[PDB]
């Protein structure tokens, strides 16, 4: 038998879109921040119209205060920016000894996500990060 479909240019493109989102708290991208590279992501067809992306990223710090909030940009970012239907699958791995369970619950789960965006204060953060820096070249 043949092997499978592969959706990597899928990936390369899902990366790419991530790729210039900003941290919650430093103007420079998730990239110069090291957080996230072409390993982090990956792509499945589930069918020829319905696709699953998957990430697997590494905080700038091991705080919810930022790690939830990295990950809530990588869903929000894909889930508006991508064409059909796309399914999101975002997870992480560091924090205390506990933390990254409910981290990986808050960044992924769809009422966490929903709420995090009806939160106006998460919302703004959120949209300042999600939007890309045009040049800044300030200094």
């Amino acid at each position: 038998m043949r092997q499978p479909r592969i959706m990597e240019e899928k990936a390369l493109e899902v990366y790419d879109l991530i790729r210039t989102i900003r941290d919650p708290e430093k103007p420079n991208t998730l990239e110069e921040l090291e957080v996230v590279s072409e390993s982090c992501v990956e792509v499945q067809e589930i069918n020829e119209e319905e696709y699953l992306v998957i990430i697997r990223f590494t905080p700038t710090v091991p705080h919810c205060s930022l790690a939830t909030l990295i990950g809530l940009c990588l869903r929000v970012k894909l889930q508006r920016c991508l064409p059909f239907k796309h399914k999101l699958e975002i997870y992480i791995s560091e924090g205390t000894h506990s933390t990254e369970e409910d981290i990986n619950k808050q960044i992924n789960d769809k009422e966490r996500v929903a709420a995090a965006m009806e939160n106006p204060n998460l919302r703004e953060i959120v949209e300042q990060c999600v939007l890309e820096p045009d040049q800044l070249e300030h200094h």
